[PDB]
């Protein structure tokens, strides 16, 4: 089935942030048996391998922005690969890698499906521009490069001349927000982006959050869904092996509920499993817990349901 | 009062599953002061002791089904004891022991009250038949033996000739499901059994879940309630000392909410506290935590309320 | 702004209960950078210092009631100080110290604002009278001294002759109740006090709880709000370093939701952050966790929002 036809892309990249280890994300998710688990779930899985991200020496900063050419090139390559997967009639599954890679993932997906809607599960808005950021880390800026309304606010950053903003502010929904920078809050409010911070999740419950999210994106007509999942969207009690953990996150149950509801639309076309850093666990168990949670989230995106699943055969005969 | 008149039955039985220790469940629940705590809560408590489950040697398997005569006999004896407690005008409180004992608990309860409704709190459906089962563990099969709609699907298993299905598919509600076998999911969907998997609990909230459960069972007319509580229905962060723990379970609060709502109907007539295995804690604290949670669940079934409780006297004089 | 104009009062007092260390509450909250964090959040902060609570030797018990003159005097002093802060047009922020200090905090606040409404966030009602109590610990009795309907039920306790009940039973809302004494439950039911025990929080969800709480207190017309926050209202997994921890408490998210909703009314006039005991952590991390949670709660009372915050300037220019 279309909702279970997948194209795996490994994106072992880390230069979008300063913490080493996030490039081991595709390795550890594969080692956990993700591909085998998806095949056992009646999925047609094709593995496009791990993208080679050739080192860019002398990649000097653009103002305070670190490794711009490396980040720009990695996303450019990913865009080409995601577009190839999409042309082959498969749901692209990007194994990250830092969240800067979403520039390439969404850009590439939009080349084949320009009418796509984005669901962004994260503790963070990742909407800083190369001018608003105080960190210069591009994993906290991918949304600004993708939004049409921010054209003219993004300077000419080396490595990003290939980028054409592909999404409007009305085509993105945030879920799980709880650590937003002043500049990002201003952008979020002035552009009128739809969001469900932890405050709205507490107020409404995840059931109403999903009902509202899917109605807001699909109400007019059915359109492709791109889910960009930052594992720090979930509480650090479930995903501790991550760069920027924030307390009071989405529960394991809420994470599974979001992904079960998206699967059920039959419109998931793109998926990013980002910011898994296996060198950031305090214990080996914290790493396995993060990886196992990220695997469980991924399986729910492709049909694994808590009520159970069965093949279309008579089990009583 | 009727809702606080209890008959305690210890059922130290483990042969419905492969892990040793679950037979110590009645011992550890008693040691925690359950009987004394119930009496302090204005309960009339009579202890019927721990059932002697005389060893059945040469109990060869029926196909892949393990210890069928032992499980069949333990349930047959429990049925007789529960029926005796029910005839004495008491709410039967079965301290397990593995969940295979539900065959005897519900069969015995149904002999005195054939119009009973079942609330099944558990991570699992336990509805595998001796033919759909892949483990051959009878604790994953009690429901198949009890359902009228599965008559003709249950083969002649040694030790179970006394069993007559006593409940219809419409007389059972599951709460907490999150680990269902393919065969079980097929049965659950084809028989149209009412269930609230963790997905429905996330969607609706425990308030709506309870409102729907009690309306579905009692809407037509008031009838006796049998609550079969598998401790693995709650999240392993509360009940870790259990045979098959599954992450993303019911919270301590949700567990107390279910039981507070059932007490309030005044219709609880039977209760099973199952799958407490004190040899399965990683630390002694994990065992005490499991036992304390199981005690807390039990006390709420018999009137203990979080808002408080008071005797009908003037406390200001 | 009025909602961000604060008067800090340290109340290092412990004689309302038997566990030493709660007097270090103002010290540890200050060490965590509470004052500096509030100023960074666009707050006008004035620090009235830590109240000196002169030792009262020969403070004999009134029946079973321990240190009545010490508790009575500490609250009398606090009342005078809170009234001073209120007269200076500031929101009084009392850093405790045990909950008996609420006698002084609310009495002092009511002298300037007699039309105030109280939100009491706690696992406990703290409404025992000097005659209903069984421990004789005054931190479990402050509401009894404050209620107009309990005039004639409170005996002449040494150190409390200055007290005039300032609140009616209809002017208080409890949130988080899960450990209520029989006498307290009788008072709660006979006086018809509005409460949301953990049972109502589970039933309704924190969204509906806040909607109902604010409508019940502000429906007729806008009036000042006094929030009396006992850190044991939150689950011990967030606030373990406290005297009376009770499992199944409010989550970190629910705590932040209550305080975000109160800030939003613009009517918070008084705040108590009570029962932080830094000598009651099992590990230093348990103490830092409790302190960090208490700081996070306080910051939300004065505008810190999970969706983000920004200054009224153009961030894109
Ligand atoms: O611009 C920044 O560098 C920061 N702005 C807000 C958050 S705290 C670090 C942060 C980005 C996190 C990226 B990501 O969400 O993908 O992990
Ligand atoms: O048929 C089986 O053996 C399996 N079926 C699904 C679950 S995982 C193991 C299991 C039984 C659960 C038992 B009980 O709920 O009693 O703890
Ligand atoms: O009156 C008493 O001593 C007891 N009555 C109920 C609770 S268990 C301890 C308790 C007081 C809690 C006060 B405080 O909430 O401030 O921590
Ligand atoms: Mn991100
Ligand atoms: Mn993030
Ligand atoms: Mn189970
Ligand atoms: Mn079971
Ligand atoms: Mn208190
Ligand atoms: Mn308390």
């Amino acid at each position: 089935a279309k909702s279970r036809t997948i194209g795996i892309i490994g994106a072992p990249f880390s230069k979008g942030q300063p913490r080493g280890g996030v490039e081991e994300g595709p390795t550890v998710l594969r080692k956990a048996g993700l591909l085998e688990k998806l095949k056992e779930q009646e999925c047609d899985v094709k593995d496009y391998g791990d993208l080679p991200f050739a080192d860019i020496p002398n990649d000097s900063p653009f103002q305070i922005v670190k490794n711009p050419r490396s980040v720009g090139k990695a996303s450019e390559q990913l865009a080409g690969k995601v577009a190839e997967v999409k042309k082959n009639g498969r749901i692209s599954l990007v194994l990250g890698g830092d969240h800067s890679l979403a520039i390439g993932s969404i850009s590439g997906h939009a080349r084949v499906h320009p009418d796509l809607g984005v669901i962004w599960v994260d503790a963070h808005t990742d909407i800083n521009t190369p001018l608003t950021t105080t960190s210069g880390n591009l994993h906290g800026q991918p949304v600004s490069f993708l939004l049409k309304e921010l054209k003219g606010k993004i300077p000419d950053v080396p490595g990003f001349s290939w980028v054409t903003p592909c999404i409007s502010a009305k085509d993105i929904v945030y879920i799980g927000l709880r650590d937003v920078d002043p500049g990002e809050h201003y952008i979020l409010k002035t552009l009128g982006i739809k969001y469900f911070s932890m405050t709205e999740v507490d107020r409404l419950g995840i059931g109403k959050v999903m009902e509202e999210t899917l109605s807001y994106l699909l109400g007019r007509k059915k359109r492709p869904i791109h889910l960009s999942f930052d594992v720090d969207g979930l509480d650090p009690s479930f995903t501790p092996a991550t760069g920027t953990p924030v307390v009071g996150g989405l529960t394991y149950r809420e994470g599974l509920y979001i992904t079960e509801e998206i699967y059920k639309t039959g419109l998931l076309s793109g998926l990013d499993i980002m910011e898994v850093n296996p060198s950031l666990g305090k214990t080996p168990e914290e790493v396995t817990r993060t990886v196992n949670t990220a695997v469980a989230i991924t399986l729910a995106c492709f049909g694994l349901a808590r009520e159970g699943n069965h093949k279309p055969i008579d089990y009583l005969n």
